[PDB]
């Protein structure tokens, strides 16, 4: 039933589409009948002065009005609706990609007492902890915790993307009663890159009724472009069913979504559920837009340290290496007697040392006969630097078999037949999720599992150089001995 | 400047090759001093031929950016005529002409240096910058860590400003070499070639100074007809200019660690030695991260800070709200808490003209010169907010008042009311004073300090005059709020 071509709008909210130069209103949201008391049809044709009772509004008339809206952008219109009652409404000028003024009302009120002030002192308070962190679970922990509390959603949880766009709720605060989606992967499919790119542009995702019934604007056809009005711009833009759907079989009564961007890319979300609606004014989401900002910078602070500390922790294993390397007789001798430093140098689970004949695996490897089939195929391929892969798999078939030993493998041609592997298993850590068993998150996990099959972690880019290292370290100490 | 005769630093070697066979096209003149073999000899052997090391199985084609990136680095050692026996860090990259160009810097040992002391005290210095309170102490901490780790004679911190004039905002040294804290540079001293290229070539290394600078042989490219574009090498020799400024200044060698914010340079890690001092690739890569997880914890520290300005700002706004509408008169609400209404926009002194009367608040020009002003901004017709760094500039009269309205920002009230906001010129927020006292420099102008630090800041002091800090984003928003209010409150005041 429901069409996936909704650019509605949710129902708390008007949208107004101002006609130029005459600033007369072309085209109206549909629940204007019950917002503000009069139809659409009545509405249709008066200038925002007009409707506006106290005439509040006063936009200076021109042919064109061009960055001038950047003045208006924080405005409060308000108008007298029933028994004098004077409603009140947070008012935003866009314009949208068809090129048409918009004007966004979001019915605003300050009986909730310390809205603003409040939050920011929480805020920076929450960044005092944030900081104080030694661990950064702790630390993720923290945001949380205190994004909850400067809020009040019944849940709030913290996503980070892996290296194929997938999910993983890394941290999360929640009512003790409702059910933990921590550790929860979920497919990069659940938000496609569509809702992901857009977050770039609009930082703040809204839906404070699921339920909420959108409401279209009337006329829906704009006069002037004889098409649909783009609500990209918009807060007040209806979410697609699918999602809703997503929410609604998930418990939700409101969402609240923060993007948060790195370099124009976006790194992670921070996803807060209540299970009653829950309206959040323009004035909390303004200050939640700028708190993501810096939460997610001592993020990326946070993040960056810890990924140096990889860094360090492979110069350790590659300093061990070279040293025993060269102490005992066999360079070869050196590196298995210290197999926990050897895996340890590109992350990995097992290796393998083709030197001349001989062969010696370490760790969690395939069995002698396969791997030396693999070799084999490896020579075929004539790599030149560095081979390696997230999933095996999927280039040697015969690889599906110890899929989970093997399904990724780094591969460095010593010489033209002596060969260093290190191999990783199919994820395995993800015991972390339930597991548990129609588009709900267990679904999701359960897809996402299937797509992460015959699929080792990723290759980071520091530990293939930590082990290209070990290789050219290899190659000349043999050239040394030899010239010794 | 322009001309961009692209030379090589001399301790290393350059050489061209050329593609698939891997051929040298060109090599620095250096190579028979270095290699104890002449240009004419080396020109047309294959690398492999000349340093003894696995050249390569002749690709296909050309050197995929793989190929060339796991080739770095690589160690290359050849015995040369006389028994010399020889080690190189080799290192690859292709020209943005395209061309395959490698480095040679003579190297130690042949075995690899995991720079573990270094990322050990690396790691240390993270710790202690996280556990740090002020941003001083945190700038403070990352000079002498770095200084610590690398060792050089000095390491300073370049932050540049919002027109990217540089301030030195930490500095360890030697404790009897000259200081360069608090130095204000001009950003042409460092022009913006230099700062575009530091995006794509993070580190910058000049261990010799004083090196005499080498060329290619032959000079032109054959494969363009054109000379070579070093820009992406290590060895590309620096521009006189700036090499007289590190002489002047007495460097011997200098280290430079790009500090890049979103791909605009933010700031720099700029090492001086007074002995010669090379880094090595390893070293060098090992800085690159470093410096990289630093600025990552610079740019959080920053970002912190100016978003805890934006609550402090909040918190004047929301106190001035209150206290204006409370006191009968809004005027007196204002005046009776003067520190959070300069505090509102960053200011330090402040005019209200309503109706007849004008108070003045803190640090103002005299009443007859701002009367003459709120005369001018009238004139001036101001439709929504008006604000600039640099009054003097647009208004003359101001250039006698500089010292305390250089910058202002006024909002407009109609009948002819204003609200204004003054700040000084930056003058005295900073006071570097290199030049002892009232030195009598001028006195045998000559130039004599040309290419010199001072020389730097009188320059960056000749374009500060006249100009204010800038109005911040968030100041003028938190000004707006309180017209919108001041608005609201003549509206409700209809008596
Ligand atoms: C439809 C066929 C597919 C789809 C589309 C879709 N998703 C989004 C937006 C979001 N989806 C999520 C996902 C989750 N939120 C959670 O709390 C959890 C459990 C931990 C999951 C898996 C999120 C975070 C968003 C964006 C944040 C928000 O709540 O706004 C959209 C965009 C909706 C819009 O217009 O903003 C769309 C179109 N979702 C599916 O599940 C299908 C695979
Ligand atoms: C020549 C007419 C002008 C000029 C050109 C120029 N400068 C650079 C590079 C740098 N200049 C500085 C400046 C300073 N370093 C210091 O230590 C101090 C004292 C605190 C100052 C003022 C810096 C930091 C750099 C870049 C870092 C480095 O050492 O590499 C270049 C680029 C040289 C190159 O090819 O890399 C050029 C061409 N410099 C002048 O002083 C003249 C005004």
């Amino acid at each position: 039933l429901a069409i996936h071509t909704a650019h509605l709008i949710q129902p708390h909210g008007l949208v107004v589409v101002l006609q130029e130069p005459d600033l007369t209103i072309s085209q109206i949201s549909a629940n204007c009948t019950g917002i503000l008391g009069r139809s659409p049809e009545d509405l249709l044709g008066r200038t925002l002065g007009e409707v506006f009772d106290s005439f509040q509004i006063d936009p200076i008339q021109s042919r064109l009005t061009a960055g001038q809206i950047s003045s208006l952008n924080p405005s409060k219109l308000w108008a007298r609706v029933m028994g004098d009652d004077f409603v009140i409404f947070d008012g935003v000028f866009h314009r949208n990609s068809d090129g048409l003024l918009v004007c966004e009302l979001e019915p605003a009120y300050t009986s909730d007492n310390l809205p603003f002030l409040g939050f920011y002192h929480m805020a920076r308070a929450a960044l005092n902890r944030l900081r104080q962190q030694a661990n950064l679970r702790d630390f993720y922990d923290v945001i949380v915790e205190e994004v909850r509390r400067m809020t009040g959603f019944d849940r709030v949880m913290l996503h980070r993307f892996d290296e194929n766009n997938h999910g993983d709720v890394i941290a999360e605060d929640k009512r003790d009663d409702m059910e933990p989606y921590l550790g929860l992967h979920y497919p990069e499919s659940d938000i496609p890159q569509p809702a992901r790119r857009l977050f770039i542009h609009n930082p703040i995702r809204v839906i404070p009724d699921v339920y909420g019934v959108a409401v279209p604007l009337t006329p829906a056809v704009n006069p002037s472009t004889n098409r649909a009005v783009d609500l990209t711009e918009s807060i007040l833009r209806s979410a697609y069913h699918c999602h809703l759907t997503y929410l609604k079989n998930m418990g939700v009564g409101a969402s609240l979504t923060i993007s948060l961007i790195k370099d124009g890319h976006l790194w992670g979300l921070i996803a807060c559920h209540h299970q009653t609606p829950k309206v959040i004014p323009f004035e909390l989401r303004k200050a939640c837009e700028f708190f993501g900002r810096v939460v997610f910078s001592n993020i990326s602070a946070q993040e960056d340290t810890e990924t140096f500390d990889y860094r360090v922790q492979l110069a350790e294993h590659e300093a061990v290496l070279l040293d025993k390397m060269t102490t005992a007789a066999d360079f070869v001798e050196g590196l298995t007697n210290h197999p926990d430093r050897l895996l340890g140098l590109t992350g990995s689970q097992g290796a393998a040392i083709c030197f001349g004949e001989k062969l010696i695996l370490v760790g969690e490897t395939p069995d002698e006969k396969a791997v030396q089939y693999l070799l084999q195929w490896l020579e075929n391929r004539e790599v030149q630097d560095v081979f390696f892969t997230s999933s095996l798999s999927q280039i040697y078939p015969d690889a599906v078999n110890f899929k989970s030993v093997a399904s990724g493998l780094l591969a460095i041609p010593i010489a033209r037949h002596n060969f260093l592997l290190w191999f990783r298993p199919e994820v395995l850590q993800t015991v972390n999720w339930g597991g548990d068993p129609e588009l709900h998150p267990r679904q999701s996990f359960d897809l996402w599992k299937e797509i992460v099959r015959l699929q080792s972690l990723p290759w980071q880019s520091v530990e293939i150089q930590s082990a290209l290292a070990l290789k050219k370290a290899i190659v000349n100490l043999i050239l040394r001995q030899a010239e010794e």
